[PDB]
């Protein structure tokens, strides 16, 4: 096929072209299996070439140049053509530390990925915090139906972000743990064992590579703790939501039971009113002191039975 | 008994026959304990023979041939006779890497198992996603009864798939961790310490075996993260289902309580209508301005008591 | 006190007797602290003697004999007198592998314990599967009261079985990890450094002991995964049970609310029927076109209010 | 200040006195930072002195004596003056193993703490088992209100006990893992490099110290599994309690809905009875075959509507 | 920019000033990347300087002085100017241990952070305990709405505190695990390899640094267990809250069902009273022994049906 290559030289100059994969393997001195890019996160060195893939960002770091592959249709235009050249050129920062190009390229790629991981968390966190805050207030019998889908979607994005940080840390820690892997990153040292050793002023050794990789492992470790705390907060907030729903359930069920007692009291003493309303000879239809006596009994009796019933639920706490 | 053997030579030729287990041990130079195949996942080397079992796939890799055992009644016909010979023959790919037959056979077997593990996840994931998506919508008082059995069955298949990936990774990592185990896989090297060493051009050494095994450990590690995220999503979606069920429970319980208040108001003020309907002398049956006054009181009184009761639940939030 | 000893010689002959603990220490060349048997799972070697305890099975493996202690009232009669002698005698299997008696005794004891652990799971699994299957069907408002106690008891037995497998694996892995511990198991080698070394044909070395112990670690590892999946299935099934109970709760609560609306509609429009049934002058008792008009209003009005109320809950989704 | 010291010599003699902390540091050859006792669990050796703290038990093991500090108001009277002297004196047990005083003192202190940890579990376990057993029976609509506080308190004590076992195991495993730490416990060896080496009969070496410490690590490991299983059982029992509560909730809700259907049927067909009871001209008050016809319709119609409604919930499963 | 520096010399004298970052790098012999302070918890040594950050506390420990950076608007006035000088001066404590300034500065900084971590837990624990205690009492149908927000906020602060302790332990354990990292803390040793070695009386070696760092790892380990137990107690208490809410839900639902049975009984037998109240010829309006017979049937029949219905729910347990 073809690889859309954006090539940065040691001076930060940007050249973009297109080359066949078969010809690129010979030009880079690699094989077809080296540039398969079939791992979502991987930082490997194959024949003096640093091959890194971070999700959509596939790059190869050569002794003298940095190549970005498959840079189209991925919003890799502002960083690639305006921010990346400045970092690779070495301008500013410190002029007393002329580190090799591999250190500048590895730092630029690692910094870029830690920025997208940080940016993803800086967007998820306000969304989850604002959705959980209004879902957890104990002032409603129910919850917002639409905002539960937001929490479900944002929780899924949080778990995918947690994996992205986790596999970023594993890739860096794999190189840090093994000294041979860490030494392989010093690409210019092996390309020129004599020219690079001439400037033996501590420009790049095992310490400088370890310091660079440990810096981004700790930055990603900060992301892991912040993303893990957010996931813990989601679980804690949902448990408070469950107590809120089941507490107002009991409040409405107590009011319903109190009103049920009142309707039973009226029905119990309204039965004698219904009984005395039948069109049968009650032998009392002529008395003038029976209607008001029964009417008083029904109203007072309903009140007394209601008061007695209300103490029944109070007895049941 | 007998072993149904499908034998592939160094040229990919397929020969199928049947041999007694006792005779196969002598032919292979093995013992009865070596070919017990009592472990669901195992990759061991016994006397210059690579013995691998992956669930139903049992294979022995010899210096010059690959044997597949118990290949019947397992749908091992398309891969065995059409896809496996092409991979073992070495055609295509790279003609500049004449790797030994053991590397080709190990890669073909490891690739096949990572494809079935990937295929199992590629089927479970859409089924779980589509069942969870329609179970979680907050537009129904209840959930689909039949689709809960689908989620239960698919969740069980997901946990069995998670174990299959987990024990696949452990088997590969066991060989990767120990250099002696990794060196044992170089079967042709030990069979011919001089003939194999003649082609000392980096065809097969500790790096090539490590690169092959690390490739499939990372492919299975990708499967572990994808299957673990799916299990996390199931738990997150069920918690949202619980909030949905308990929120509409509170909505229906609030409507029921509001209607209960209305029926109590009618019953409370309908008692005086029942009282005035008895066949007793009320001393008011002749007045012409008492019927409409009481009728108005009952209807207005029911409304006022209902309005007062509705504020009672509003006071209870 | 006394130890009920069942002694098996190198030929598998069974002798049972009773000896005092104090005399047994001198006969075995051990101490009182060595045979305390105070650990539920332990495989230790003390002065050229392999001392193993597996729950109720306490055994000491000597250079020339195997002793089983406290074999009474534990159903250790079929295995001890019919199955164990055959395995220790070395008959069958392979006649070309004259392994020492310690290998035969360790294998027989380890095989026996992996069989009881497998048998315990082969009984728990059908019981849990059949109880969960009928508890999870979404065709009942509630669950079987009696079968919840079965699940509680079987879940407790599953967790105790999980610990039995876990501590069995730890005991084997402790010996496997340390080469000195693994070498101590070669009891006959240290008893006869010259006689055993005479048959230097690979009968028993570090590989044969490691292969035997790794075989039973992997068999127990299979048990751990099967028992862990069952525990995961219990948790998954209970969550589906909770959704089933809370979905039929909402179905019955929706039917109750729909019938509550119908009774309120009848009560609301039955109040005018009660109002017109009082024994007061309504100034309409003589008209012939008022009774049927009011009766129609009550029945039609109840229907219209019921239809309007039914749309109210539909508005609330 | 002052330290309340209970001193045991090599013969088990008990002497109790009080000494200032400043003078005790010089007498013991220690510093103020060594005897801070600010760690709840700690077993450290500082200048040939074994300093151990186990919650309230603070002890210093010297070459020739064992000192217990802060032994007042802690029920340390029966063990200190009646049980501890017997163990330290070396009487009974084995007279052929004249182990140094440090081994006897370490064993006595470690045995005492494993007894209090075992005793705490032997009290919690029956309390939790008896509370869970009667809370889980499916014969009550609710649970015992008072016994939920017992489970909450006993669960809190179980988690504190789990930490006590966990940090006891970590303290022992720290010494076991490092050989230098294990060698420091041989206090008499370093105090008298020549006198102790004279009795080179295996009285105390790296094996005897390792055997003593591994014995109590495994005893505490047994406690960890028993306490962990109890915590798992609490969680399993509570989930069964939730199913019990939500199953009888559905049973009472089905009975209430069935009775609600019956009251609606009476109200629906009682409306025509109320309609025919108004004091309006119905044009049917003179017929003799209308009263019983309507009365039959109301009673039969209520039954038919009730039967039809009962099938409605049966349709909803 | 500028760094607000509070400088403490070897005598504890406090000097506060303001210096530009660029000039401070040259004065301290460091680089811009060394003082980035972009890690929430970090204890690193860069060119004979101990650089530590603990949340808001950023400090650099030099051979002869301790510098605190960004000390404004953080309540760092009482500790900085009244408590810190006393600890750094070396007054009191022990005059026989003239440890270097780095040991005094590291101890003062580590002690300060363990005090703020302890103080945060000493505030959270009473707040959570008092909120959980009154939320868990089984004497209310519901829970306090306002106190659920307190538990949610305090649970979030507890999880952030748990991370603060966790990363404090990781930072200390990283130095403890690696001897080279631990040796780098001995700043005065490398600054003066001969002057420091002159006082070879055990003032500061690998043991003294290890003892200081292990002391604060164990103090933070105590905090981890106390904060972890509190989080476990929150989860246990919430599960008891759920049982309390669902038990009183069943109690109120049983009372409501018992009263529903009573109202159905009155409605069932009140239908014959309504039937006999219609203005139709019942052919019984003249009999004198029919009114009281029907009235008795309605009242007795309601009681008998109610008693029969009450046994129905008793049959359903
Ligand atoms: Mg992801
Ligand atoms: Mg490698
Ligand atoms: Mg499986
Ligand atoms: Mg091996
Ligand atoms: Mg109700
Ligand atoms: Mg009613
Ligand atoms: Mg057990
Ligand atoms: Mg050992
Ligand atoms: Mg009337
Ligand atoms: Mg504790
Ligand atoms: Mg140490
Ligand atoms: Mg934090
Ligand atoms: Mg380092
Ligand atoms: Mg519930």
């Amino acid at each position: 096929p073809v690889f859309t290559v954006t090539k940065f030289d040691k001076q930060g100059n940007v050249t973009s072209f297109e080359r066949k994969k078969t010809e690129l393997y010979q030009e880079l001195g690699l094989q077809a299996r080296d540039l398969r890019f079939q791992h979502v996160m991987s930082i490997t060195v194959r024949n003096n070439r640093i091959i890194m893939r971070m999700e959509y960002l596939k790059a190869v770091i050569t002794p003298e140049c940095l190549l970005i592959l498959d840079y189209r249709n991925l919003n890799l235009e502002q960083w690639l053509f305006r921010e990346l050249p400045s970092q690779l050129s070495g301008e500013g920062q410190l002029v007393t530390y002329p580190l090799p190009f591999e250190f500048r390229a590895i730092e630029a790629l690692l910094q870029y990925w830690i920025n997208t991981l940080q940016g993803k968390l800086s967007i998820l966190q306000p969304l989850i915090l604002e959705t959980l805050d209004a879902l957890v207030d104990p002032k409603h019998s129910s919850v917002d139906r639409s905002k539960l889908h937001i929490l479900l979607q944002n929780g899924k994005s949080l778990s995918e972000l947690e994996t992205d940080i986790k596999i970023f840390k594993e890739s860096i820690l794999e190189i840090l743990d093994e000294e041979e892997l860490l030494e392989e990153l010093c690409v210019s040292k092996w390309s020129d064992p004599q020219v690079f050793e001439k400037s033996s002023a501590g420009i790049d050794h095992a310490e400088e590579m370890e310091l660079l990789l440990e810096n981004y492992y700790r930055l990603a470790d900060d992301l892991s703790n912040a993303a893990r705390e957010l996931r813990v907060l989601i679980d804690d907030s949902q448990s408070i939501i469950f107590i809120n729903l089941d507490s107002h359930r009991n409040v409405m069920m107590r009011l319903n039971l109190q009103l049920t007692m009142g309707t039973f009291s009226l029905s119990l003493f309204g039965l004698m009113g219904v009984a005395f309303g039948m069109n049968l000879e009650s032998s009392l239809e002529e008395d003038h002191r029976i209607f008001w006596l029964i009417t008083g009994i029904m109203f007072m009796g309903s009140g007394l039975i209601w008061r007695r019933l209300l103490s029944f639920l109070g007895r049941q706490l």
